[PDB]
């Protein structure tokens, strides 16, 4: 089985994984409609009762398997459960982050298009008024995601991002089929800084700039000043719980498996405490000093609230690009801010498709370039659906994460903590551990960690479930029809694997 070469390189490959686009977007836009300042106490709370604990609970899961050269949660979950159910309950495992990889993938296209297209000068140029300004950036991003015209829910995206899809595509497989240790290590070594020194850049340059509306201190101070009023909300300490689990990305079952290429007696305790310490501090100091402040620096404070509920996605592919195009030489702060996002999902998007690739070299004992190449091939199929059927993308992320965090999660942790024990888990997690888990931890693991997770569950199945349920057109159909029929096709691998072993 294939390991990690350096401790350090393991910590950058998980750090490179957790490092969102949502650290820069996602984790400041749930700030500022949540507090402010004051979204730092259920944030802080949550990362403490919920995103640690899992954190080394996923880490121990992984290690615990990948001894047995199991990275995968279907045979997992069958060491820590031997039962038929558990192999089920474990498709999941390899069946969400498969859904998530057939848009992200393309989402970080995006990215790539969107670095070169303002790398060589190909971008609106306006035009005064703030809608005068928008506009132009709001074509430009339709006409490059193919956004429909019609009634008609069909989406038809440009040449140039299929093209740079597939070339997007093509860097993953270049990097996945060189293994763990030459490949994704050995890149995230390089990634890791290379996004660092961007991200400081450009927060240098955002508090640099000066408009008639405002300044970056203007943002800073809009976004960090705390208005405890709405800590009285439940729905602050919910959104609190999950944009944990969404920055630590747990439940998709990827740091288990990347968990499972670390070796049986190595530390996983502080490795993993060291790796969500990188990705937090990359969200509050980086990501929350570049979007948020030039934003309300160039539409004033007045918009800050405004700018906060036009959703995270509009202020990394509208907004501050229309905001880099009216800067000094902002043509290249565009390239730099996509190209930071462009790594940021690179070291991601590269983790999340190995559990495919794991699966059928554990499993279904496939070379690493056949596991590669296949897994490729599975990816680059689905995202056909995500680019061309309209709102197929929201149903697949709908689905995948949504459940996928709040039931996988809460799955991962009964199965081993509860079924597996208690007693035999909590020394499985300390392990090897350089630093031990404070002994409280084993309360807060065993009742107060799956407290929140039963709360979150059902606060979720209420609110988001009869939603997309009947509110939503018919074409959903299609997309559930699919993303279905990729479980059943997991559950026939997985079928596949155990006939494979009985003969042998
Ligand atoms: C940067 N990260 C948060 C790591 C997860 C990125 N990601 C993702 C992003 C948003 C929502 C769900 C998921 C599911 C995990 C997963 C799995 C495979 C891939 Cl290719 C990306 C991917
Ligand atoms: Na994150
Ligand atoms: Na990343």
């Amino acid at each position: 089985r294939e390991h990690w070469a350096t401790r350090l390189g393991l910590i950058l490959a998980m750090a490179g994984y957790a490092v969102d686009l949502g650290n820069f977007l996602r984790f400041p836009v749930q700030a500022a409609e949540n507090g402010g300042g004051a979204f730092m106490i259920p944030y802080i709370i949550a990362f403490l009762l919920v995103g640690i604990p899992l954190m080394w609970i996923e880490w121990a899961m992984g290690r615990y398997g990948g001894a047995q050269g199991h990275g995968t949660t279907p045979a997992i979950f069958y060491l820590l459960w031997r039962n038929r159910f558990a192999k089920i309950l474990g498709v999941f495992g390899l069946w969400i982050p498969l859904v998530v990889a057939s848009y992200y993938v393309y989402i970080e296209s995006w990215t790539l298009g969107f670095a070169i297209k303002f790398l060589v000068g190909l971008v609106p140029e306006p035009p005064t008024d703030p809608d005068s300004i928008l506009r132009p950036f709001k074509e430009f991003l339709y006409s490059y995601i193919g956004v429909p015209k019609g009634d008609e829910p069909i989406l038809k995206p440009s040449l140039f991002a299929y093209i740079v899809f597939l070339i997007t595509m093509f860097i993953n497989v270049s990097i996945l089929i060189r293994g763990i240790s030459k490949g994704i290590e050995r890149f995230a070594k390089i990634a890791m800084p290379t996004l660092f020194i961007l991200a400081v850049f450009l927060v240098i340059r955002v508090f640099l700039l000066e408009t008639p509306n405002g300044t970056a201190a203007d943002g800073l101070n809009f976004l960090w000043t705390p208005d405890f009023e709405k800590l009285k909300d439940p729905g602050v300490w919910i959104a609190a719980v999950g944009q944990i689990f969404f920055s630590l990305g747990l439940g998709f079952g990827v740091l288990i498996t990347f968990a499972s290429y670390v070796r049986k007696d190595q530390d996983i305790v502080l490795s993993g405490l060291t790796a969500a310490t990188l990705n937090e501090k990359a969200s509050v100091i980086l990501g929350g000093s570049i979007s948020i402040p030039a934003a309300v620096a160039f539409f004033g404070v007045a918009n800050a609230v405004a700018i906060a509920k036009a959703g995270a996605f509009n202020l990394g592919f509208i907004t501050l690009p229309a905001i880099f195009s009216q800067t000094a030489g902002g043509t290249f702060l565009g390239f730099l801010w996509f190209f930071l996002l462009f790594f940021a999902g690179l070291t991601s998007s590269i983790a999340g498709m190995q559990g495919m690739i794991a699966f059928l070299e554990d499993e279904l004992k496939l070379s690493r370039k056949h596991a590669v190449l296949w897994t490729a091939a599975i990816v680059f199929f689905s995202a056909h659906l995500v680019m061309f059927l309209n709102k197929s993308l929201d149903e697949m992320d709908f689905w995948a994460t949504g459940i996928g965090v709040v039931f996988f999660g809460l799955t991962e942790l009964i199965i081993f903590f509860w079924i597996f024990g208690a007693d035999k888990a909590w020394e499985e997690i300390n392990r090897g551990g350089i630093i031990k888990v404070p002994r409280i931890y084993y309360y807060v693991m065993r009742y107060i960690t799956p407290a929140f997770l039963a709360v979150l569950l059902v606060v979720w199945a209420r609110e988001y479930i009869p939603k997309i349920m009947e509110e939503t057109h018919w074409t959903v159909w299609i997309t559930r029809f699919y993303i279905i029929g990729l479980f059943l096709f997991l559950t026939f691998l997985v079928f596949l694997a155990e006939r494979r072993r009985n003969h042998e």
